[PDB]
């Protein structure tokens, strides 16, 4: 049970993720494998899980 | 059960991403495999995950 | 049960996140797998996890 009134309510919410880069440089060299990424936004209200970023085996 | 009035509810939302790159470079080399990604923005309200990103094997 | 009147209720919220970055460099090199990223935002209201960042297994 659950009721309201006027509630103004906010329930999983984001706001705002400025990432201004700039001259960057990333020379991966020699691997098994690189995830590199860069900005991740997620919002959720009921869940199991968010952004997972997985590497794996390598060799030479 | 459940039950709103004038309720300005707000559930799972997201609000702005603002993300200028720039002279970046990324010379990936020699690898078994680069995943390399950019902005990335999700927004759920009942969910079990949300953005993934995996590489894998290599060898030389 | 639950009940509400009025009630400018925030429940699970974020607010803002600048990231400038600069002229950096990253040379990964003879990896078995690099898993560099950026930034990460999440928010939620129920949930068993958020930003999970795995490498692995590597060798020469």
């Amino acid at each position: 049970g659950v009721l309201y009134v006027g509630s103004k309510t906010k329930e999983g919410v984001v706001h705002g993720v400025a990432t201004v880069a700039e001259k960057t440089k990333e020379q991966v060299t020699n691997v098994g494998g690189a995830v590199v990424t860069g900005v991740t936004a997620v919002a959720q209200k009921t869940v199991e899980g968010a952004g997972s970023i997985a590497a794996a085996t390598g060799f030479v």
